[PDB]
Parts: C-alpha cells; sequence; structure tokens
C-alpha cells in the first residue's frame, strides 16, 4: 500500500527517471493541445473570411440603397429623416437605385427571385385606420412592384395612391428584395466560387411617433448553388478535407476523457484501500477541468462539423465553446509546469487569501449595488453613461479601476443645479470610499499573511 | 441584569436558535429592502419612458426650426452664426418653418393656443435706445402673428419695419410659439394616450457684442388632458394602481421607524440599569442610518406621490431622495451579513486607519488647493481643463488618480513660451510630489498597522 | 538660557496658554493668506473676463476673413489651400469682406486707422528675384488699398499687375489693416465701455514649398480712449478702488517678510548663546518659504498695479508670480496645522525614504533617457506621439504611471515591418523593466522603514 | 596576488586617490556617450527634415489628384467609391488633374521622364479574360498617354474604347506618373537645394469584388541631381563635413571595444592566477553590454555613411541601431554611478525577486495565452479590439495595466444576446483573475523578502 501510494503522488517524469514508465499520457495531453489550437486558429481564419465578404457587402448596399448615407451607422439604424419630404426621398431614392442597380453596381450582384421565384420588389406600410379619431388595430397592404412596372417610361408607381402615407398614423414602411451575389476572390485558389443569397430589408420606423424616423438596412445572407456560374477552376473537397481534422480531435479528446475517468477511479480505488489500513486529497481538481474541456471541445467539434455540413453561416454557439474549450487547455498547461514545485509561496497566499478575498468582495458588492442604484435613478437623464444599470454598473467598475473618471466628471449637464451638485457628491464619495476600502483590505491582508507564515 | 445585557448583545439568527423568539424584525426589515428596490425601479423605468419621448421631442424641433442644424449641440446653445444676413436667414426660417408645420412634421403635432387663447407667433426684440450715442435703457417691442398673416400670398410681415434690427444695439431677439402632441406610442397597450404642451422659446442672444450671436432653443413640456382625441382604447387607473404600492411602502417605512426608535429607547434603559450596577457600545450606530433612510424614504414616496397626483413632469428632489435612501437601504445588508464575525481584521484596519487617512488628507488638501489656484490663474487661459475652479479641481483629482496626464500635457498652447514651460514644471511636480506623498503613507500605515496588532 | 530655549521651541496657542503672549504673528500670517487668496480670484476674473472677450472676437474675426473656415484651426494655422486658385480665392475673399465690413459685422465694429492715420487695406508680398533661375534675395512690395479704391465699381485692384503671383517663387502673402470695437456688455455696470483697436494680420504663407500654403490669423488687441463714444454712464474710478487693495497687501507681505527675518535673527542670537553654554535646528526652514513668498507677493503685486495703470492686456508673468505665491502661502497652513504633532509616522518615512526615492529616481532616470532618445530616433517618423524628444519623454512619463497604452500600441503606422516589429519590443520591454523597477523598489523601501523604526 | 585582485576590485577613482592611476578610461567612456548622443540628434534632425518634406509633398499630392479627398486617410485606402461612375469620375479626375500640372500647383514641380526618357501617363487594367463565363488568368493591357495626347481640345483618349471597364470582371486600374520637385526652403541657408523625383501610382484596386474599390496613393520619392536648376548659393560639402565626424565616431568605438577586450582578458588572467593559489565574480557583465553597445554603433556609423555618400532616403535599420546602441551607452552611465555603492538594498530586491517574478510570469503567461485565443475566437467579428492575435493581445495587456477597460466594455455590439453576455463574463473574469493573481505575488515577494533579510 505504501508503494503504491508513493507511486500514485509521484511526478510522471520521475516515474520513468525510476520505474521507467513511459508517460503516453503526458504526450497525449500535449498532442490535444497542439491539435485543439490548430483547430482554433483554422475556424478563426475561416469565419475572417466569410465575416469580412459580408459585412463589406453590407456596407456596400448600405451606401448604394440608403439616401445621404455618410459612411457610419447612427446608432442601431443607419440614418434618420424628420421631414415628410425627406422620407419620401429616402424610399424613392431606394426604389430607383434598386431599377438601375447593374448600371451602378460595382461587384458581382444580381437579381434574385423571391420565395415564389419572381424578380421584384415589395414594399408594406403599417397604419392606425381612422375609423385624431384612429384605433388600436393596424391595417397592413403591399403592393408587389416588377422590374418592368419599374422599366415604364411612366414609372406609375410613384404616381399610385400607394404612396399617400398618412404620416401621423403611419407606423413603419418597409421595403425587401432579393440579390445574388458570387465572390470572385476565391477563384484565384482554383477554388470554385460559392454564391451568396441577401435578403435586404429597409425599415422606415417612426414607432416611436416622435417626429423622427429610423431608418434601419438588415442583409441576411446565406450562401447557395452557383447554378449560374461556368469558370476554369476546380470544385470544393476541402469540406471532407477538415472533416476529417475534426473527427480526429473528436477521438483524441474522446481517449482524454476516458483516461481521465479512469484515473480518478483508480484514485478511490486507493483511496479505499487506505481507509481500510487507518480504521479530496485524491481527486485532483485538474482531471475535472480537464473532463470539462474535453466535453466542450466534442461539442464545439460536433456543432462546426454540422455548421460546415450545412453550409450555415452563423458561428456563435460553436465559436464559445471553442475558445472557452481552448482557455481551459491552456490552463492545463500551468498545471503540468507547476510540476516544478518552486511556485509554493504564491500558491500559498492564493488559499490564504481567497476567503479573506471573498469576504471583502461581499462587504464591497453591496455599497456598489447601492451606489448603481442611486447613480441610475439621479444621473440617468443627465449622464450618457448612467442611462441603464447595465452601463451604470460597468461604468463603475471602470471607476473604481481608476478609468475614465475625468470624461465622468465632465460629461454630465449643469443645466440642472441640484442634481450637478448631487453628482459632484456623488463621485467623489464613491471613488474615496472605494479607494479607502481597497487600502484597509492589502493592510489586513499583509498583516495577516505574516501570522500564518511566521 | 446579565442575561438581558447577554440577550441584547445576541444575535436575532441565535436568539431564534436558543430562546425560539422568532426575528420578525428581520423579516420587516428585507420587506422593507424589496419593496424600496421594486419602487425605486418602477419609478426609473416611468422617467425613463417619459423623458425619452420629451428629449426625441426637443430634437425633432431642434432640427425643424434651427436653419443648417448639425444634429449635436455646439455647447449650451445650439448653433450660431456670424453674419447679419446668416442671422436674418435664420429669423425668417423658423418663421417660415411654423407656418407649414402641418406638410413637414412626421409626428402627430398640432399648433397650440398661447395664454390668452390664439393659435400664432409672438417675436420680441431688445434695443438701446439711441438718445455710436445709445443708452443704458433698452426696449421691447413685440408684434404678433397670426397663422392668417403667414398664410397671406404676400408674407408682409417679412417687409414690415419691424424686422429692420440695428445689429450694433441690438440685444435679443426671441421667438415663442405653442405646440400640441401626442404620444401614440402608448395606445398599444390600451392605455389612453397623454397629450402634450410643448412651450418653445428660440432666443437670438448676442448680449456679449463679440461679433458672433447664439441660438437657444428651449422647450418645456408639460401634459395636458386630451380633449381633441377619440382612440377605441381604455383610460388610464394606473394611477390610483401605483398610489397604493407608495402607501404601502410609506407605512412599511414608518413601522420601521418606530421598530428601530423603540429599540434605541430600550438599549438606553438598560445602559441605565448597568450603570447602577457600576456606581456608544450601545446606540447601534446601524440604527440612526436606518433612520434616516427610512424618513429619506417617506419624504420621497410623499413626493412622488405628489407629482403623480399632480402630473408633474419634473423628477429631480425625489429620485435623489429615493437613491440615498436605496444607498442607505443597502449599506444595512453589509450590517446583517457582518454578523457572520468572519470580517474583524478587516474592520480593525478600517478603525486604526481611519485617524491617519484623516490627518494625511488634512495635510494633501492644503497642497491640493494651492496647486488648484495656482493652476486656475495661470493655466487659466489656455487651457481647456483649466478653464474654472472646479474644473480644475476634478482635473486635478485625476490625475492624483492616474487619469488623462497625456492629455493634460498636449491640450497646452506653446504660443506662449513662459506659460508652456511653466506648465511642464506645474504637471511633473504636482504628479511627482503626490505619488511620493501616497507612498510615504502606505509604508507609514503598514508599520504602524504592525504595532497595533502585533 | 534654558528659559528662552524652552520659549522659543514653544508653540504660540501654548505660549498665550502659559506665558499669555498674544499670538499677532499668527493673526498676522493669517490675514496675510485671507488677502492673497482674495486678490488672486479678483485677478482670475477680470482676466477671465477681458481674454474672453478678445477670444471671441478673434473668432469672429476669422469667420468673417477667412474663407471656408469650418471654425477650428486645422493646428497652429487657422486653413490651408492646395491650388492656385483656392489660394486667389481666398485672397480675393478676405479683401472683399474687408469693404464691406460694415454690411457684415454682427459686433460693434468699425475701421480703424494705420500708424499714418489712414483707413485703408495694405497686402505685402515676398519672391525671389528670377536674376528655375532665382537668387537667395527676396523682393518686398506693397500696395496700400483705401476705402475709395475698393468702393469703386469696378474694383481694379483685381485687374493689376500686382496680383500675378509667381507661386514657383512666392514666399508669402500677408494682408494687414486695422479694426475698433467696443465692448456694451460692460454698460449694464454703468461702468463705461473700454475701446479696442485691433491689429488684424492675414499671412499666406508657403515657406516650405510643399505645394501647401499656410493660412495664419493673428489678432492683436489692445485698449485705447473711447473718443468716438456718448453713453448715459459713469466713467471708471476702479482703477484707483483696486489700486488701494494691492498697495495693502504689499505692506502686509512686507511687514511680514521684516517679521520672520527677526525672528531669524532671534534665532541664530539664541543658538550663539547656547554655543557659548556647550564649549539647522534652529533656522525654520518654514521661514524661508515665508520670506520667498513675500518676495513673490510683492514683486506680482507690482506687476499688477503696473499692468492696470498703463492698462496693459498681457499678464502671464505676474499671473505666475501670484500663483506661486499663493501655492507657497497654503503649504504654510500645513506648516502651521502640524502643530498638532499627531503626524509624526508620516515625516518620519518622508525624511528616511528621500534618499532612497532619490536614488532610484537617478538610476531609472538614465534608462528612461535611453528610452527617450531611441525612441525618438527609431518612432520619431512613424509615431505621432514620438515626434520630438519632449513628446517622446511626455509619453513615457505616461507610460509609466499607466496612461493610453492602447493608443500608443496602436497609433504606429504598419507599413514598415521592421518599424513595427521594433515598436512591440520597445514598448513590452519599456512598460514591463518600469513596473518591476517600482516593485523591486515598494519591497526594499518597506523592509527598510521596519529596520529603522522597530 | 592579493595586491592585484584589490586593485582589480578598487574603483578608478580611489585608484587615482591611492595609486595615482590617470582614469584615462572613464574619460574615454564619457567621450563617447557625448559623441554618440550628438550624433544621433544630429541624424534625427537632418531625418526629420527630409521626412517632413517628402510627407508634406505626399499629402499635396493626395488632394491634387483624388477627386474629393477629404484630407484624412480612410484607412490603409486614401478614399473609396461605390457606384461605376463614381470611380469614373476619380479616374477622368485624376487624369484631367495631371493636364493642368502647371496651372494648379502650389510648389515647384514639374513634369518627370519615365524610364524611356518620356513624359506621359501611363494608366493599365486587369480583367478575367470572359472566356457569368470567366476564367482565372488575367489579362493586362496599357496605354500611354502623352502631354500632346491629353493637350488635344478633343480628349479623345476619353472617348476610347480602353476605358470601357467591365466591373464585374476588373481587378484593378493603375495610374503611374512621374514628376520632379525642387526645394527651396534650404536655398535660405546658401546650401544649393537637392532636386527630388517622385514616382506616383494610383491604384483603383477592387480585388475583394465586395462592391467598394479602394483607392491606394503611393509616392516613391528619391534625390537626383539639380541638372535643371540656376541658383546664386554654394553647392553642398557637408556631405565630408559629416563624413569625418561618423569616422571619429567608429574609431572612438573601436577603441573602447579593444580596451574592454582587454580588461576581460586580463580579468580572466587574474582568475587563473587565483585557482592556482586555491588548488561570473570576474567577467563584468556591464562590460559585454559595452561591447554589444560599441558594435551596434559601429554598425549603424557605418550604415549611416553608406545611406549619406549613395543620397539615400531610407533610413530603418540604421536609425534602429543607433537608437539602441544608445541606450545600451545610458545603461553604462547607470554602472558607473552605482559606484557610490549607497544602491544596496535595491539591488538585493532585485536579484531576490527576478526568479519569484520569472516564475510569476509564466504561471500568468498561460492563462493570458487562452484568454487571447478564446477572446479572438469569440469577439473577434464583434470587437474591434479583438480583430486579431496582435491585437488581442496588445488589448489584454492594457486591461492588465487598468488602461481603456470602459471603452472595452462599450465597444460591443449587442446585436447578439449570446456573445454579448459572453464578453461581460469574459471581462469581469480575466480583470478579476489578474487583479488577484497580482494581488498574491506582492503579498509573496514581501514575505519572502523578510526571510532573506531578516
Ligand atoms: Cl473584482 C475588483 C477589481 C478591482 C477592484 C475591486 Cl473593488 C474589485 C471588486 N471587489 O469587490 C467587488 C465589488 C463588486 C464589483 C467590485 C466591487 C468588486
Ligand atoms: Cl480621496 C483621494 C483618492 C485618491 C488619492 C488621493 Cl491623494 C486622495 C486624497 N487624499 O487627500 C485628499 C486631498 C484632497 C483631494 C485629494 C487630495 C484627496
Ligand atoms: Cl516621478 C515618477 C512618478 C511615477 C513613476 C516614476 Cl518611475 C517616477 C520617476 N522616478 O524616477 C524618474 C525617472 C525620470 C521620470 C520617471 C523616470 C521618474
Ligand atoms: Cl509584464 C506585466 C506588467 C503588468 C502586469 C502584468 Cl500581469 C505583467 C505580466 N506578468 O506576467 C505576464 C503575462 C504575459 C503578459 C502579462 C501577462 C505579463
Amino acid at each position: 500500500l505504501r508503494e503504491d501510494l508513493k507511486f500514485y503522488f509521484m511526478s510522471p517524469c520521475e516515474k520513468y527517471r525510476a520505474r521507467r514508465q513511459i508517460p503516453w499520457k503526458l504526450g497525449l495531453q500535449i498532442l490535444k493541445i497542439v491539435m485543439v489550437t490548430t483547430q482554433l486558429v483554422r475556424f478563426g481564419l475561416s469565419n475572417q473570411l466569410v465575416v469580412a465578404f459580408k459585412e463589406d457587402n453590407t456596407v456596400a448596399f448600405k451606401h448604394l440603397f440608403l439616401k445621404g448615407y455618410s459612411g457610419t451607422d447612427e446608432d442601431d439604424y443607419s440614418c434618420s429623416v424628420y421631414t415628410q419630404e425627406d422620407a419620401y426621398e429616402s424610399i424613392f431614392f431606394a426604389i430607383n437605385q434598386y431599377h438601375q442597380l447593374k448600371d451602378i453596381t460595382l461587384g458581382t450582384l444580381g437579381y434574385g427571385e423571391n420565395e415564389d421565384n419572381r424578380i421584384g420588389l415589395k414594399v408594406c406600410k403599417q397604419h392606425y385606420k381612422k375609423g385624431l379619431n384612429i384605433d388600436n388595430d393596424v391595417e397592413l397592404d403591399c403592393v408587389q412592384l416588377d422590374l418592368q412596372d419599374l422599366s415604364k417610361k411612366p414609372p406609375d408607381w410613384k404616381n399610385s395612391s400607394f404612396f399617400r402615407l398618412e404620416f401621423y398614423r403611419l407606423l413603419q414602411v418597409e421595403i425587401s428584395f432579393h440579390l445574388k451575389g458570387i465572390d470572385l476572390q476565391t477563384i484565384h485558389s482554383r477554388e470554385l466560387p460559392d454564391c451568396y443569397v441577401f435578403q435586404n430589408t429597409i425599415i422606415f420606423d417612426n414607432k416611436a411617433h416622435s417626429g423622427k424616423i429610423k431608418i434601419y438596412f438588415d442583409s441576411d445572407a446565406k450562401i447557395e448553388e452557383c447554378k449560374d456560374l461556368n469558370i476554369f477552376g476546380s470544385t470544393q473537397k476541402n469540406a471532407q478535407y477538415v472533416l476529417v481534422f475534426d473527427a480526429f480531435v473528436i477521438v483524441i479528446c474522446l481517449a482524454s476523457l476516458i483516461l481521465c475517468t479512469r484515473s480518478i477511479v483508480l484514485a478511490l480505488r486507493l483511496r479505499k484501500r487506505f481507509l481500510n489500513f487507518f480504521l479530496w486529497e485524491f481527486i485532483n481538481g485538474w482531471y475535472v477541468l480537464v473532463i470539462i474541456s474535453d466535453l466542450m471541445t466534442i461539442i464545439g467539434s460536433i456543432l462546426k462539423m454540422e455548421i460546415k455540413a450545412k453550409n450555415l453561416t452563423n458561428y456563435d454557439l460553436c465559436s464559445i465553446f471553442l475558445g472557452t474549450s481552448t482557455l481551459l487547455v491552456w490552463v492545463g498547461v500551468i498545471r503540468y509546469l507547476g510540476y516544478f514545485q518552486a511556485y509554493n509561496v504564491l500558491i500559498l497566499t492564493m488559499q490564504a487569501s481567497l476567503p479573506k478575498v471573498l469576504r471583502f468582495c461581499a462587504c464591497a458588492g453591496m455599497i456598489y449595488l447601492g451606489y448603481t442604484f442611486c447613480g441610475w435613478i439621479v444621473l440617468g437623464p443627465y449622464h450618457d453613461k448612467f442611462e441603464n444599470l447595465n452601463t451604470v454598473a460597468e461604468c463603475l467598475f471602470s471607476l473604481v479601476n481608476g478609468d475614465d473618471m475625468f470624461a465622468t466628471f465632465a460629461q454630465i449637464q449643469q443645466k440642472s443645479i441640484l442634481v450637478w451638485l448631487f453628482s459632484r457628491l456623488y463621485l467623489y464619495s464613491f471613488i474615496s470610499l472605494f479607494i479607502y476600502m481597497i487600502l484597509s483590505l492589502f493592510i489586513a491582508l499583509i498583516t495577516d499573511s505574516y501570522d500564518t507564515i511566521k
């Protein structure tokens, strides 16, 4: 039993130095680290290319169809108008741009079919029925504008009574159309280009009824088969090319999953044997982390394989899984390196101070929450950094860590002398209090780290 | 007496564990915390909606009536002109916009009556009477421009001699009108919309006589009864809906007010009994804080009820009261949590260091004040962060805490070599001195925290 | 002798408590502090008003005379042009603005006479004589354009051969004129307004010969007697009103100068008497500071009196003197407050650590200088924060104190891979090294502060 | 042997104080420091002048030839267009500007000859041959436009079929021309001006095929003999003027190279003699640094001499060498100053803490790398500070040092609720973890610095 206990606590390198036991587990771990990092890098590069293409196309569309587009979104919406003729001009400009799409576009862009396979432009409007007499119910009417209708020498659609919008009753006007684009940037690699279908919606939203309508542009994009295309170049097989690399990563992490599970079981067996002799110290906390990382890697690889198989363009859950898995993989490198045993005093303090810091954070947290609520309720309407609770929390965290305090002082509005005076008291007290609380903490931590060690 | 003293110092949880005394006071406190937080959140959301509507309407008005409005206020004033024809253009543009208000506005906006119930536009001008011969007295003359006068094919008002402004004598020109607006964004909730009355004043202020006039736009808004309105929807009763919740909050805090007062009296009775036996340690400093929070909550709730009853749109004192009350409520959570007694070393340092830090702040404060005065007097005309004493104080506080020093160095003007050289000496000495003073402080605090504990 | 020594070391408050000696010196010091602070505040407010008026007039002039002025100076120069017709347009626009000055200006502005008392416009140009054949010598020719010449229906001046500028030889074109302005903002206070004379020069400088000319606008302003003015209002006597307050400040500081000098002499007498008994500890270092502050205050008050007497508009040396004097006055408040004697441990560390910090700064300074030189020589042409040595020093100081490091990393140009790679090594090494050096310092300071006290 | 050992450990000043040995080595070192610093300053000033001239000319060219140039590069490219007619307008505007170059330019600029000595304009275009039928191969065709062709009353070139660009197949359009410029700013110093030849290329690059073409402007400049120039002024000899100063610097550092090498050999001889008596402490680590600095200075001086001899305009390797040499020279000043021996406690900690900090950095580095990878993979497409791995590393380093955290929180896109929630967890955990790890480090360092010294 004593021989087994010494062997289980022994480091693999010294296991080979004394017992000549080959540490295949360490090599498997290193291989897993390398494969996970390589897979993450490849996935990141591919996503970078696809996302860059889609965002560039969206920017080009915004420049083409939005009237007087500056080049930067004013907020969550691209642009806004404040006058009836301005809104009319924006709508008519968007419609007229779509008609000459061929003469204007600089890229490989063409007209796309709708759900019922028809090239055209659909515009819908919403109003409260008059029945300022109005009713809560809304009316929705849409008109389909084909390319033939827009091509007519007399536009006609413009003279239609459909466009007489009663802005006082208007809710929103939405313009939707489909476009097909091909990225020739990939043809150089002899890799057959992948056609894209863009579903664009322009929403002239005035739901607020505050005298200003907001123009939203959304461009949903997806990959489609390049039926209408003829290039001297090879097709794509890289799908199956990467399909084996992902499978190998799954197998390697699956092996590491069982291997760590078997080691935990053997540890439990030894503790039972030790307990019989003597009728937390046996469960490595670095094995459960490895198990979690393996599970996350397997899930992320499965999601990536599913995304690649179905030619999906959304990689948010898979990316999160892969990133967390890689982070956990690198903390295991810390574990292995620490085998040197020249890391002790630091580890000790990290265990001694953890309860004290956790107690301090619980106390400081209640002051922080109250300050958050007070700041949001008082400086909410007068400060841009205090508009909502989450923003208040982030601003207070930054202030606690020494960031952007002068901007916080400056961006207040002196239009209200009562609020301005309170803000100075609010900001000065908060910064002074948390500096002092962090002061009283370090000194205590130090005084106690001497009692425990000396 | 000894039994009573042990009971008064005993924690409520252990009181129930040993004496089986139900801690209804703790439950009442928790209930009060929950109600106060909920009330604050509801008030904040309602104020957010109302303030957002009013600010959006103000922005729309600024875009409509101010000529060549960029979209952002140049300062406390919205825009400014430097030429006589520019000022004439701005005034005439504002007047002409008001005439076609219906054809231009995108929201539910209509003309409003003035004090004497008349739809029109009033413009007033101020001049020093010539009597560069001029006098200190000013003359004020106003002309009322009805919609009929503006509707005339020949404007007329423009050809009037009233508009011949002698800019060399001009003080200001003010344009005032009334508008009525309805927010239909609330009709979806079946809640009858609340009509708004906007009092707008456009001031072309050239009081400085510095070759530049400043254009101010102010939009005072208030809620009015929707007489001219017909919507299939229910009226509002939420007034009385919230009127009971505020009353319950008042009752709960009123109960906590007497309960803490009774506890203090009982503590005083026990100290008198203790003093008779033995012919600060008895007044919880966490009871006076609770009493203050209760008073602030009661005052804020009364103010909120008054504001809701009279349909007022200004919530600055009530918001301050509620925020401070919530902050004080959350420090009581610290008090209760601290019952664990595993918080000691920190509390000790916080009492030992308080006199030392207060002494240090008194010394550092006198250097800080002198540096503030010197910076304001020297770098006042050459630095934007040193224009006035309050700004100097805020800038120096930020510099003491490591914020925006490079910007402070850069935003000086090298047009004066004497001031530029002084600023480098001023900034370098200030930062170095306060770093050293904070250095000499931490080391002292630490050396003494050992003498007191060890 | 022992009685005298105890008396000289005794605090004034205890002197009155025991010997009943009235501390008139302390009262005189407090009075001096109050008077100095009040004088500084008054001077600052007056300078603020005058400077604000002059800067507003300069901004108005820039808007009036500079063609296409944005509202903010592009650098040390207001605007710039890159095309010959643009330069011609700017020059002609400036000249034409001056002609209609009356119809355009919004302030009380009129034409001013030149040195020889003549209303007109002088424009000078510089060229290298052709003698690309050219010579180092320059030619200067100027033409005077009176208001009569500009008023002519056919401008004429424009058709003159004087304006045929050979840009390839041009050095600069300068336009100078005089204007007279009155600030009526002061007439409200019944204080007679002070007339101003503006000397404006517009320089079209192309000295660099780099394809871009820089347009400089300078507006020298000075106060003149309001001969052409008639307002129902009183004249100014506040000159003599403040002339007594400054005289009283001089007398008070003169008294404090001799009083501290007499105290030092008495201290020297006591040390000589002490030395005879026993055949730095006697010279308060808080008396030489008071003497320096008194001298600075006297000099600043004399300069302020001279400036007020001669109606000067430049207050840079006097402001510096007054600010430094006020700063030194407030450090004496620290001295007096410290009489409490509860400040000891801090003072001790401040004396123990001073040699150690001075030694550390000498070492860190040599690394800092070398890093400054390397950064200026390498990242000089590729980084805006490393253009010149002073900017490099300020940037490195800010980096040492944790400020704007991410901006420092980002604002480099990747056009050169060699410089970009070096910058990462340069920035990473500098930040890491100085963090470690400050680390090794605090620990040493602390270890030694124990040896000296314990 | 004991006498020799005491002499070798003895400081030069005390060597002269006792043995009267003149420290010519110290004087040689000081001379070397002075010469190196002077050479660096001179080189920096000359490079500043040349670089400023070239950059100003490039800015002028961008303003002249790029249509609608704002004044600041939108990125790595100067400007961009999104419409076919916009691209046509930009190309035609560039060509038309070149034709009237003389009437437009404000500087001494003239037409330059191409490789075959011909004044003209070359424009090349790239397309995939149609053979959306297209092929991977590209076609390149160029047309030479002489000044005579552009001068024709009927432009002609514009009506040519060459300009019919099929944007759907276009790769890029490049316009190249040569210009000759002279800087007359130097003629004042009587120093003959140096003529410059500018090779400018305008690239209308649409390689991305994303609906937006990017316009690149590159201006390669080099010095040429001023054949076409006649100024009354002297030629340049400063080449040989500085050629001796650089030679002297080389000789001085060459002498210091052998002198330090000889000292090391003598140290090795003494250690061998010491070893025979007793049958790291002898190799100054401040001699190898001096040797490295000498080698770097010699290499940099040789490179500078080569650059000056061949009139080259690129100074990036030489500048790096000189800067590193100067930095190493200033660390030797630290070495000499340290002879005072009042620097001990600091040096001690710097040796005691180095292993502990190196161990801590190895551990913190693995967490930092994992966080870098996770941030790049997750927040890559949604945050501008996480676009690529290097940017992620710089952002995380800045966050570790307290910089721009609030901006990091704010610049995320809430369009994805999953990514937004992860970012808050990602940022909060990273900042909290590294603060705690740095916390647990300082306390450990301090506890151990007591064990080693006390
Ligand atoms: Cl994580 C951290 C980093 C830097 C400084 C501080 Cl004060 C902290 C905190 N310790 O306690 C909590 C309390 C809740 C967010 C703050 C306040 C947090
Ligand atoms: Cl609150 C604080 C936070 C961070 C750093 C410092 Cl130095 C302080 C201060 N301690 O003393 C006072 C003195 C008056 C405002 C400054 C200077 C203040
Ligand atoms: Cl003043 C100061 C404040 C904060 C941090 C530091 Cl490192 C310092 C310095 N101590 O040494 C000198 C050296 C010369 C300017 C820096 C480097 C200065
Ligand atoms: Cl250099 C430094 C300065 C300030 C704060 C810290 Cl945490 C450091 C580091 N110590 O460990 C490494 C790890 C790799 C870059 C960071 C993380 C670095």
